[PDB]
């Protein structure tokens, strides 16, 4: 039933909806979201892709815009911001009851950006600035390029979503980088009390990537796993005293962010990784139909950090088989940069 988002706000996790449009704003259907226990909103290059092909009040904003002499990069960036920050206003009020620590919007960088750190960073400030909505957060991907970024954009004072994650070992680099630009903020006296970064680490694109060629007690498994060690390398980095002498300060934990958590594998439930994954001070962003399974048949119970031995002992029997897991991290993260690119291209020509 609906109550399962308030249940699962008790065990400390928020639920954001994987998807915008100018219609689920107009519409009223995003407030009455968030009166329902929906806590915040993700974007990227795919979701506006489908979102301008398919919602009919774009129709007239891009004839708008095609009288203006407009790159079509800025015809996008002014739909998209625009949403965003209709998205926003809806959001705030949730945001401000928790003194800014939840109700966000993301929004993403170009694609073409991911290698580049400089430009990213001219990016994000620039995207960060034309929103101008304190509850918007500046979506960049973990590239090593993407976590010098995230370090600038933190002492700048910018919220980021720091996304396509799937290696542990570049997800404490994140921290890493982040707590740099913390510390930097606190050595010049500068607030960081609503300073609000997530890293969103991908869940169904690992195992759709193995499964066929693992062995039966590993198949749909590995995901899952790796999150739950994510989640333990993550009490560990944040509670260590490097952590707690900023966090002391004012400093907020980065949190981790459960994101391709609709199931692709018709051989598994719906609801799987919703289920599995709730833990303390974590987030889960799904897509509508996923959403609506979880109110329909999921259930609400602490099981992130449930049996963290067997997570352990199947990663090791994953790296026995010969998979190395930050390799494949390596490639999930650039076959995704491939497909939202190629995303972001399928929606630009349109708007020629």
């Amino acid at each position: 039933g609906m109550t399962i988002l308030s249940d699962v706000k008790a065990l400390g996790q928020q639920i954001w909806l994987d998807n915008l449009s100018r219609s689920l704003v107009q519409s009223g259907e995003l407030a009455q979201m968030l009166k329902q226990g929906v806590c915040g909103v993700t974007s990227n290059p795919a979701i506006f892709q489908k979102a301008f092909a398919g919602d009919a009040l774009y129709a007239d904003e891009v004839a708008a815009l095609k009288r203006q002499n407009l790159s079509p990069k800025q015809r996008y960036e002014t739909m998209a911001v625009a949403d965003v920050r209709a998205a926003c206003d809806v959001c705030l009020a949730e945001h401000e009851s928790t003194g800014g620590k939840t109700g966000f919007v993301s929004l993403e960088v170009s694609p073409e950006l991911a290698k580049d750190a400089q430009g990213t960073v001219e990016e994000a400030r620039r995207l960060h600035a034309a929103i101008a909505r304190k509850n918007a957060m500046i979506k960049v991907p973990a590239t090593d390029a993407g976590i010098d970024a995230l370090e600038t954009l933190v002492s700048d004072g910018i919220s980021v979503n720091l996304t396509l994650l799937f290696s542990r070992a570049q997800t404490l680099k994140a921290y890493a980088a982040y707590a740099r630009g913390i510390a930097k903020r606190l050595a010049a006296g500068q607030s960081v009390a609503h300073i609000q970064v997530v890293a969103s680490f991908f869940i169904s694109r690992v195992d759709s990537a193995l499964d066929a060629t693992l062995p039966d007690r590993l198949k749909g498994k590995t995901a899952i796993a790796l999150a739950k060690a994510a989640y333990q390398d993550w009490e560990q980095y944040f509670t260590a005293p490097e952590f707690a002498a900023l966090e002391a300060q004012g400093a907020n934990r980065v949190q981790l962010l459960w994101a391709s958590t609709g199931v692709k594998n018709p051989a598994y439930p719906d609801t799987l990784y919703v289920d599995s994954l709730i833990g303390v001070h974590t987030v889960n962003t799904v897509p509508d139909a996923t959403l609506k399974a979880f109110i329909d048949h999921g259930t609400a119970k602490a099981t992130l950090t449930e049996s963290a031995d067997e997570a352990r002992a199947r990663l090791a029997e994953i790296a026995a088989l010969g998979i190395d897991v930050e390799t494949l991290a390596a490639r999930l993260q650039e076959d995704g940069l491939k497909q939202f690119e190629e995303a972001f291209e399928k929606l630009l020509a349109p708007l020629v």
